[PDB]
């Protein structure tokens, strides 16, 4: 028996540090949905483990050049952890190099707007230069525009790759901010789970319009072959068919929403 | 050894899998048509092997009997080897999960009340605080484990009255459960998958809808036997195949493109 290292990402609501976390040591100083769910996935699987907060504060993609890849996807791929928990998308290319539990979160692509900003969609977005609009990067969404060969969105790929100043954000906290700070002039693309999340933040100043362009999950993400994957899935079966993960997100979304 | 064609197991559930109005005039796969019919095809075409479609003996999608722990249905099709592969809107769960393996879920729904249009009904909760209005599951299935394992109020109050109601509420087909609604003048509501409640939503003669919000969340994948060698594969091309569009344009061409309720 060796404590589990499980790696995840600082991403509202999922981990968060708490407000007194400089007097608090270990897993203690984080809450949210993921840290929730590491507890319930640990206590059915019989393990003891360790969050850890990823090094590069990335998701998760392989450089076309040296084909190294960053992230969580890294950590496990490089064997410097041992699960991850996070909102980390289920997606082909990571598929072939590190294994996935069926999903725990349903979720799209989506469109977020500082309220007031004329676009109804993504077609609006790409029929337009007024109001600029970007993604995360390292994420699952850039690679969904960087493949699509949906007009609409080849079309958006085309203006946001070679857009000046470049649109892409480090984070989701800095997409969002830019959106605030835009006065409408920046749309974010961002997923549905985080959209719907910030919509009922204050300031109450953003919204989700439009519907999904996809629709995924998220997985908990173990390296290819680990003995943990089998548990891990069934774990998530269990919590879903439980009711677990259905309590956890009203707990996380919807209860701690501060716009009414 | 030597590539052999893939058994498919699946179900004659609309629009899934459908007979072809000239069925009988065709040979083999042909025969059928539908949304479980033009997945087939492609998990196959980005596989590599050749399959043939069949109909489930028993008509039923999968359960462990609980004396003679027997599975029926699709699931006991995979588990006694008659098939190699299920491709249909087979729910995933833990149970299943147990005996059979499941590739990442091809498209999402989670269990939904149907009503004869102006039933006084908006909710579970409603159901299961009234008795005027019967309701029922199919008989064998994941909606009615649902139902039987649930620990919620609401839910555990529903599975109380529906495995005592007499004459039975349950039905062996959603057609069945469908029928039920309609000729009842309001008096039974389906507990079936969103799936199925939307697209009967947009069928003549559009007597029924769907109401409330759904009960749970969760998916249909393929299952193969456990560790079947298909397995792996067939869950990179479910993968490739939701990146790319397909599965949101098979469900727009069966359930919205053909709709005939405008
Ligand atoms: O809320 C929950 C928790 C338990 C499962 N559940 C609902 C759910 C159902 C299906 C999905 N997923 N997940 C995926 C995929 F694996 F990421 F590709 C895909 C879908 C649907 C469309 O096909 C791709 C994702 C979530
Ligand atoms: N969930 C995404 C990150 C957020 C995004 O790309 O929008 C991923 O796993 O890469
Ligand atoms: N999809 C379900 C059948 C329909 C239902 O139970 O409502 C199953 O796999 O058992
Ligand atoms: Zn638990
Ligand atoms: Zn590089
Ligand atoms: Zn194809």
């Amino acid at each position: 028996n060796k404590t589990v290292v499980v790696t995840t990402i600082l991403e509202s609501p999922y981990v968060m540090m708490k407000k007194n976390h400089e007097m608090l040591e270990g897993n203690e100083r984080y809450e949210g949905y993921c840290v929730d769910l590491a507890a319930e996935i640990a206590k059915h699987c019989g393990f003891k483990y360790k969050l850890t907060i990823v090094g590069d504060g990335k998701y998760g993609a392989r450089d076309a050049d040296t084909k190294i890849w960053n992230g969580m996807v890294g950590e496990l791929v490089y064997g410097k952890a041992d699960i991850a928990i996070a909102p980390l998308t289920i997606t082909l290319v990571r598929e072939e190099v590190i294994d996935f539990s069926k999903p725990f979160m349903s979720l799209g692509i989506s469109i977020m707007i500082k309220k007031g900003t004329p676009i109804e969609s993504a077609e609006d977005l790409s029929k337009q230069t007024e109001i600029a609009y970007g993604t995360l990067d390292s994420g699952s969404t850039k690679e969904f525009f960087r493949r699509s060969k949906i007009a609409v969105f080849d079309k958006m790929w085309t203006y946001m790759r070679s857009a000046e100043p470049s649109v892409f954000v480090r984070t989701t906290a800095e997409g969002v901010a830019r959106v605030r700070k835009s006065k409408g002039k920046y749309a974010y693309l961002l997923e549905s789970t985080m959209n719907e999340y910030i919509e009922q933040r204050k300031p109450c100043d953003t919204m989700k319009v439009g519907g999904n362009l996809d629709s995924k999950g998220y997985g908990i993400a173990t390296p290819k072959g680990s003995s943990l994957g089998n548990a891990v899935n069934l774990a998530v079966l269990k919590l879903s068919e439980q009711g677990l993960l259905d309590k956890l997100k009203n707990k996380w979304w919807y209860d701690k929403g501060e716009c009414g």
